[PDB]
């Protein structure tokens, strides 16, 4: 007996309600004078149930007003043009009608494999260049690792590609600087459970061929650590660690992927990755030396020091250069081992090696 | 006189209600036209009581709508196939029906013994690789220690094993780094009372044979401190402490389990544990020396220093090496005492001892 409302005015009535195996089917009727205003496309939204949602800015009361809730009824969102097809789905609220989401579980737009990540169970937003795109729907266990299902909107499904790489950031992150600090402009689920970001690269298609699924990286940089991989053989690990930058003339060109002992225990193997742009810099005769920490100087007649709030002090930078020479040794192949120098070459600031590109 | 609802439409009625010793028993009737839609499996959920739950994302109003609460009734969750057995339990809300949890106290999936831990009284989640699995139901006193009861879901009861080891983390933990800091993506009870994590190891079955119950470790590392246990005899404790790392060529291979005086008071016994992977590194002729703190150098003609934001500065690392020699002294047995060297061996960077594995 419920009414049937368009634009706040009743234009029809629910005739009857029949229970089937799959669920309820209603039959409704529209008056002829309002028949021409539905026009083949429309959406039907439940108005018989109140639904108060609370947001930080989202104060909203959907489904009904109190005067209209006692009457109940079905709201019509009219469309422009259509055909008057035989059946129409009924959407439980306005938002699902807008999303065209008749079901409850959104489809898995993409699946990710990640072993151990303190991420959302379901609900954190996906960000493309920190622009809100989709959401996480499910995390499920598997023998290999986690299995994380992401649904994003069809409008943005062009944004994901073969070169899309995904990194997770968990919880509330605040960024500190020398002058002042900021808090991330976090939405709800970002503040609660932590979002997942992704971006497209150039050679990341090579990152997709490895592994049957895209791997959710633990950090933004670990997602970006692509390019030439080399090994340096240091007699001790010292102050290095994972994510420690690699510096050419004071500019970061790569990171330390990881480090461990060799198959023999005399040396320590340090896996590094240089980005593709600077991949041509590394040559077979290149020299690598540790640049960790503040290396001041002293003289008997006068002492001169240096301080530069080094990131190398925070994370011990490995520096490298190339001795000059007309016949250039070619680019280092993948996995080319090297040897760490305990000290700088004295003329590394004086070396001139006009590398191409 | 209450109705009986399937899919939002009444398909039956409560005939009567009889009080027994154990509790109430209802008799209900279903119309023949809807008889074929129950199909032997179903669940019956109370709809006569409203239940508003509040969550950070969990805004939900379970049990009834206002129009349906005056009518009351019992909701049916239909199943696929069955037998129409004689009796069916009645679940107090939708969630317990989904959990198939007719009772109120979940069964103790596992019990843990821990002396003093600032953990949840009841309700914090259990994490496998920080994936939500179960919950803590009870902490109870005992003459030995606490006794902590954990219930996890039957779907994940394959995950626990003889090699499962458990460590507690309490309250809200935030992780700081040199570049920026993050907050743990904590759920409610993690933020309030602190979760319990667990993981499976290789030799942790040996960790289960010791002790009649699994012991809840106070930290993640204290749970992982398994392997070779040795003693070093230092003349003073100095800067060491529990959890202080043990460093081979700058790589952490073990920790300091604990330290105390000997049965005589001249020396200090420091219990250490080296992990199994590096267990072959320790030989009977190995040399241990303190590496705590920043050890700079100075010369009369020129002074050279070193800084590396040492974890050794934060927690004084004990370093060890092995002098070279063709007849290798075998692996150190359990409890083999050693002697701390006040200074480095000068050629420890030059020693070559190609240990296997």
């Amino acid at each position: 007996g419920q009414p049937l409302i368009l634009h706040g005015v009743q234009v029809g009535q629910v005739i009857d309600r029949k229970l089937t195996s799959k669920g309820v089917t209603f039959t409704v009727a529209i008056e002829p004078q309002h028949r021409e205003l539905v026009k083949g496309d429309s959406k039907f939204v439940v108005n018989s149930r109140v639904d108060v949602k609370v947001g930080l800015d989202g104060v909203e009361f959907l489904g009904a007003s109190a005067s209209e809730w006692i009457n109940g009824g079905i709201r019509i969102l009219p469309g422009d043009k259509g055909e008057m097809k035989a059946s129409y789905p009924l959407y439980a609220n306005l938002e699902k009608a807008l999303e065209n989401s008749l079901s409850d579980l959104p489809t898995t737009t993409v699946s990710l494999s990640a072993e151990t990540l303190p991420d959302v169970q379901a609900g954190s937003v996906v960000l493309y260049r920190k622009f809100e795109v989709g959401e996480v729907i499910t995390v499920r266990p598997r023998a290999n690792a986690f299995d994380i299902d992401l649904h994003i909107k069809p409008e943005y499904r062009n944004l994901l590609t073969s070169n899309s790489v995904f990194w997770a950031e968990g919880g509330a992150k605040v960024q500190l600087n020398g002058s002042g600090l900021t808090v991330q402009a976090s939405p709800l689920s970002r503040a609660l459970k932590g979002a997942i970001s992704f971006d497209n690269l150039s050679g990341a298609s090579a990152s997709q061929r490895k592994g049957d699924k895209r791997i959710l990286y633990a950090s933004e940089t670990a997602a970006r650590a692509v390019g030439l991989s080399i090994i340096v053989e240091a007699p001790e690990a010292g102050s290095l660690g994972i994510g420690t930058p690699v510096l050419f003339r004071g500019l970061e060109v790569g990171t330390v992927t990881g480090m461990t002992l060799g198959t023999l225990s005399d040396r320590v193997m340090i896996a590094m990755r240089i980005s593709k742009r600077y991949q041509h810099l590394v040559r077979n005769n290149s020299v690598f030396w540790l640049a960790s920490g503040y290396s001041l100087d002293f003289g008997l007649t006068g002492g001169v020091v240096k301080t530069g709030t080094f990131n190398q002090f925070i994370r011990g930078g490995i520096a490298f250069a190339t001795p000059p020479g007309t016949p250039l040794a070619p680019k280092a192949q993948e996995g080319k081992h090297f040897l760490l120098q305990e000290s700088e070459p004295k003329e590394w600031r004086e070396w001139g090696t006009a590398l191409p590109k």
